[PDB]
């Protein structure tokens, strides 16, 4: 029952830097199956729900203004431990402190331009998924590479 | 014209082999802008209209049954000469005969498993674009990297 | 010592996923010299001796039946600290927990489909080396790139 | 009956340039299955049989002296049209006239250091295979990625 | 002979697009040695003198203006037939007509934002090498990669 | 702030191994701007003065000797926290102890053939930038990639 899922989002800086394919491929190479994928310009109301936990933090206004200043490519990968692994692959919050080899470690320098958002726990994935995805935009079931699993 | 567009779709064989990131990355590095993107499972009625021009050929069914066997990730890129460049980057119809450096030449072997589709003319791109996407699913304030165009 | 050696073997899951070139390329770029290389289908008697140290564990059979289900490409690299570096490059036992940049962290997800084997000590490399190869199957006049060593 | 095979060989310059993995991966990425693989230091008598057609040409002596001055990694790939495709992927005889994207096009400059030998026709593959490979060193049959073929 | 040389210049759009490392690496992988390298901002005298074979042409005015607008990393490579070879690796004048695998064909879209300049013949090269470099800024005699030439 | 700067030097073994393009590209992909770049052959005064914090150390003698033996492509990058960040991307002193993903960990094997030097702090950097570069060989004020900083 390795149908764990996560919500990852390439943000407007990651989008404008011509980084969408590099990020998807890191995950496809790992073994994760893409069950949902679309591009959209986030609305103020999704931007604020999405990042609800930072409503009072200073940078909030600055963050919300950004995630809606342009196209974001939202996606949800599935696979065993996909949530903690995807987080590991992204790096940490400050891109300057991310180990070389992680998405932020190889491409970011400013927390303000973090390139990609990755859900931090199953509970939040679920919240963020239902939030960005109508039920029909998600694939129900299919086969991942049979060499990944037992 | 800098706002010409083409429709591309990574096929079931491309998605499954883990080539969605690899393929998007080449159009991005080329400088093309992704103005529409989404994954889905095509329906019999979508695939027939799509490959309409081959309505009666020895392999129509086998192709219509293939493009429906799994997820496709549709996309539209915009930029100068995108339709014709996108075609050069894809290769020729038979993968084996496509040169190294092209998508079909690097990854393909069978005409049946051609990995990706690309509009062949601007008449078919405007037609195929209209076929897979809705008008609110495409971007508008589009500013490609400031160093690509003079 | 510049002539230390380790034994590595791309597993059935690695060969099948098309990772033999990717994996050899990292040891070559690292500067290690390939002094023995070959592909084969392991026999029950080869695999048991190989994974001898796990003779009695809940997953021995499933691992011995896996390493025999297809081709493995065995190899031995020589160079300073090859055994320990080769281990760092591979990752930790569980792929999900391996960091990005390492072989198991970039491509692996399951402990059962660990992609590659690496000797853990020089006692086991000399033992595993002797296990898979014959003495006339390894090189002698070995001159690594002149810019790697002082 | 797409069990066509070819014999490719990374020569001592390709070997010493740390190029073995890059070449194998180009073919694994394409869809070809590795059915045989080993490393050896070619003997004068295999060097001369192998390149029998150039016995009288001037550069012969110079070629044979080279292909035996070091390790060669011999391999045989299988797949539809693998012979003409592998040739296409290698480039032409003069590396300076090879299109960027082909093995020789991206890495060679001297016909004398051509990096890789690829059989030029089925008839010669068969001759070159039996020549470098004992029957047991070759895998008999297994499954290539099912997305490559119909 | 293998001591031929060519002048390559990564133009303002290549520099700003972050392609300097990608370009230098294609040439290094090829076998050419870097004998000169520097970043400078060109001045008019130099630009008009460099782009003299086009003085009486329509697009002229803009050529000099754009190449004077920012950083250019100039370089000269040495190698057997490096002048004709570098040009092939670059592609043709229009980036849209250039093939995937070449620099302009992989990353370019506009004739006016062609990314890199490369001498078109030996006469033009020894001339251009002289305009951008003082004789002490160029290596005298090198020890190329040992396995490149016969 | 984001106008911090660091001195990076690809050492004789990096240059000879053909890694200059790979190294420059890791930094460009990261977000840093190249403000200085040149290849030169260091002279004793410069080497001893550069490697002064090690004068009274055992390996000293050899350091100066080796870095004077061939071409070095010196460079300085500017970016937010570029000094601490470049160092992390480099790895630690011993290449065998460096992690995959870092420059030394991916390509290095010997402490004495460490491939690249990178300033260890801002004080050391502004000092070293001064030793290798004349003030006119460095860009004054740049227009970095627009989507890197907040
Ligand atoms: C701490 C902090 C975060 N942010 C941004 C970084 C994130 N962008 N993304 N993705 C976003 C959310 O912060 P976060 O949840 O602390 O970081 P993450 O979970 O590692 O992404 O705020 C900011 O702009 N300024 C700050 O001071
Ligand atoms: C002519 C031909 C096409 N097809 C497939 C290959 C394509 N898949 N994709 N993309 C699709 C359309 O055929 P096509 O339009 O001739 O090929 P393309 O324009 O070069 O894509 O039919 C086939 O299976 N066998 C054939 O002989
Ligand atoms: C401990 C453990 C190992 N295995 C597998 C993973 C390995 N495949 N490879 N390489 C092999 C050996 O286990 P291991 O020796 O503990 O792992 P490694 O040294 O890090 O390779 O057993 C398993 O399937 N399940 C387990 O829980
Ligand atoms: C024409 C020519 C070939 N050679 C080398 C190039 C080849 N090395 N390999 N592989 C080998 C065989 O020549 P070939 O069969 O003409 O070339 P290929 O089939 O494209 O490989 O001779 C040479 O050294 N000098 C020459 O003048
Ligand atoms: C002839 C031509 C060139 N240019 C640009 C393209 C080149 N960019 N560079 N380097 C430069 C010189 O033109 P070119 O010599 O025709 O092309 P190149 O030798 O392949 O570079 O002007 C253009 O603006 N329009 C034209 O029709
Ligand atoms: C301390 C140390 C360094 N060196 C080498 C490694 C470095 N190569 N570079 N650049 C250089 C300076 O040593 P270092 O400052 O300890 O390491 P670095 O700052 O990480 O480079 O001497 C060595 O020979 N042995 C040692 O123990
Ligand atoms: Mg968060
Ligand atoms: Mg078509
Ligand atoms: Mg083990
Ligand atoms: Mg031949």
């Amino acid at each position: 029952v390795n149908k764990e899922r996560t919500f990852l989002a390439v943000k407007p800086d990651g989008v404008a830097r011509g980084l969408v394919g590099e990020i998807i491929a890191r995950y496809e190479k790992k073994g994760f199956v893409l069950v949902g994928l679309k591009q959209l310009v986030p609305t103020k109301d999704l931007a604020e729900s999405h990042y609800a936990e930072h409503k009072e933090r200073p940078f909030f206004g600055g963050l919300v203004s950004f995630i809606t200043s342009g196209p974001v490519v939202a996606m949800v990968f599935e696979g065993k431990g996909v949530v903690a692994s995807a987080r590991l692959m992204i790096g940490v919050t400050n891109p300057l402190a991310s180990a070389p080899g992680s998405i932020r470690g190889d491409f970011g320098v400013d927390v303000g331009r973090a390139i990609i958002h990755g859900s931090d726990s199953v509970e939040s994935a679920n919240r963020e998924i239902a939030l960005w995805f109508k039920p029909e935009e998600l694939l129900t079931e299919v086969k991942p590479n049979p060499n990944l699993y037992e």
